[PDB]
């Protein structure tokens, strides 16, 4: 019987109270319910006891199933018999913003188990709920620990959380649970465009230059990615950093919304191999004008499979020839010159130092078949 004397605060009232420190915190809100009438103004479980602290994000609802003594509490404390019913603003995947009432006490998890309930999901381990803004000042990423409170991650009343579905996807070639392999193909892929290797148009460079932010930076932040905050030449092909190519790349970062990282990697490397472009062994020659001494720059593209000739420009296939159409090719150390025979009237010449190479990689190709 050495009692614990606590100062219960309930709205304006304080009432000091005498506990045994081996009193249960379910017990102790029994007896302020049966003494202060402000302790009736709800039900038993929206209501439970509360360690406060000028940081808020400090504070701590005292569990029921303990003993006050755990706690540490000593005579003088003050404790709050306090509502943990409390607002959160959630973005649906529809866009639209659900208000509910949640309790404070609870980790994320519990919230988004009550959450899915509410608007009839099956699986809430299928989904997550995400930051809209992560206070930089703060240790607050985009990303919040399931594990733990709103409470003591700073998420703030008035702060709207997403709801986000988690991502997953696989084929032969990718697989987003391998984030090894994923990054090997997505490095290679990243490289080939930024070298010129891969050549592709302006605004597809723009498209992978968005997910390489989203890759590099989280989600598009209007605070942060300003105005010259991005070193153009490590998100472009040296050709089209003249142009202005940032306000093109800030919408394309800002339209991944709050994509992850895998989710980002996954969709570059997945438009890379769409392109016509993609593993195409390119060589930039000269087209020699009739009658004219000026040379029009031209990009010639070899594969198993096929010839092109593509716009240097643009990046368009502007014409294109089966490797089975090739009758003759020959090469001299200023030119090169493929023969179609009856598949085409005229040769297909261009000017390159480069036409050794060419003339070695199509021996190579037609190798194979016959």
């Amino acid at each position: 019987m050495v009692a614990l004397s606590l100062k219960i605060s309930i709205g304006n009232v304080v009432k000091t109270m005498q506990f045994e420190p081996s009193t249960m915190v379910y017990d102790a809100c029994r007896m302020i319910r049966e003494r202060i009438p402000e302790a009736l103004a709800g039900p038993p479980n929206d209501f439970g006891l509360f360690l406060s602290d000028d940081d808020p994000k400090k504070g701590i609802w005292l569990e029921a199933g303990k003993a006050l003594d755990y706690y540490m509490l000593r005579n003088g404390d003050t404790m709050e018999y306090r509502k943990k019913q409390r607002p959160l603003k959630i973005r649906m995947l529809d866009g639209t913003v659900k208000t509910i009432m949640v309790d404070d006490s609870k980790t994320v998890t519990d919230m988004l188990m009550t959450i899915c309930a509410r608007i009839g999901i099956t699986n809430h381990d299928e989904y997550s709920l995400v930051r809209e803004l992560m206070e930089e000042k703060k240790d607050e990423l985009n990303w919040l620990d399931h594990g733990r409170t709103l409470r003591e991650q700073g998420v703030e009343e008035h702060e709207t959380l997403l709801l986000r579905r988690k991502f997953f996807y696989s084929d032969q070639n990718v697989d987003s649970r391998d984030p090894v392999q994923l990054n090997l193909l997505y490095v290679q892929a990243r490289d080939d465009i930024l070298n010129g290797s891969h050549p592709v148009s302006f605004d597809k460079a723009c498209e992978f230059a968005g997910f390489q932010c989203q890759i590099q930076f989280g989600p598009h932040n209007e605070q942060k990615h300003k105005a010259g905050f991005l070193d153009l030449k490590d998100f472009l092909p040296k050709e089209y950093v003249k142009q202005k190519g940032e306000r093109k790349i800030f919408q394309a970062h800002k339209n991944c919304g709050q994509m992850s990282e895998i989710e980002a990697k996954v969709r570059y490397v997945k438009l890379a191999r769409s392109l016509k472009t993609y593993g195409v062994s390119f060589f930039l020659v000269k087209e020699k004008m009739k009658g004219k001494n000026k040379l029009v720059p031209r990009l010639l593209g070899i594969t198993k499979e096929c010839v092109m000739r593509v716009d240097e420009k643009t990046k368009e296939v502007i014409q294109e020839w089966s490797l089975t159409n090739i009758k003759r090719w020959a090469a001299s150390p200023k030119s090169f010159t493929l023969d179609f025979g009856d598949y085409q009237d005229g040769y297909y010449s261009v000017q390159t130092t480069e036409g050794e190479q060419i003339a070695q990689l199509i021996a190579g190709y037609i190798d194979i078949i016959l």
